[PDB]
């Protein structure tokens, strides 16, 4: 009946940088699942309360999205690639868990998915 608040995406305590990797994650591959055509519902935070689905965020306790990755990128919230690749793969999971296996939206998940690992496979090394 009521959203959470969304995942933080500015920490000034957090430590903080900018790598080669992490600008690969937006230049190549947030920017290319944001362009997908099954990207929009997971381009921003699940609205529980506009889905009608009150129980999401009793199951889905780790939310990311892509609005989030997008911000933290530009905001240059993350230490490493890691940290980042991780958000993407909550988001993944979140959708595999919470959704009926083979419903359309895990199609649209795992569509975002293969693209996601077509590109962290060419991941450059660092520096
Ligand atoms: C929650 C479970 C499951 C899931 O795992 N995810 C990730 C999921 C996410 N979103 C959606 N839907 C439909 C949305 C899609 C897009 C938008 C969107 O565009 N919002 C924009 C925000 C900014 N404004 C200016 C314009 C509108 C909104 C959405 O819902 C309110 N459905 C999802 N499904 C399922 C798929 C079908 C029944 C629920």
């Amino acid at each position: 009946s009521m959203n959470p608040p969304p995942p933080e995406t500015s920490n000034p305590n957090k430590p903080k940088r900018q790598t080669n990797q992490l600008q690969y994650l937006l230049r190549v591959v947030l920017k290319t699942l944001w362009k997908h055509q099954f990207a929009w519902p997971f381009q921003q935070p699940v609205d529980a309360v506009k889905l009608n689905l009150p129980d999401y965020y009793k199951i889905i306790k780790t939310p990311m999205d892509m609005g989030t990755i997008k911000k933290r990128l530009e905001n240059n919230y993350y230490w490493n690639a890691q940290e980042c690749i991780q958000d993407f793969n909550t988001m993944f999971t979140n959708c595999y868990i919470y959704n009926k296996p083979g419903d359309d939206i895990v199609l649209m998940a795992e569509a975002l998915e293969k693209l996601f690992l077509q590109k962290i496979n060419e991941l450059p090394t660092e520096e």
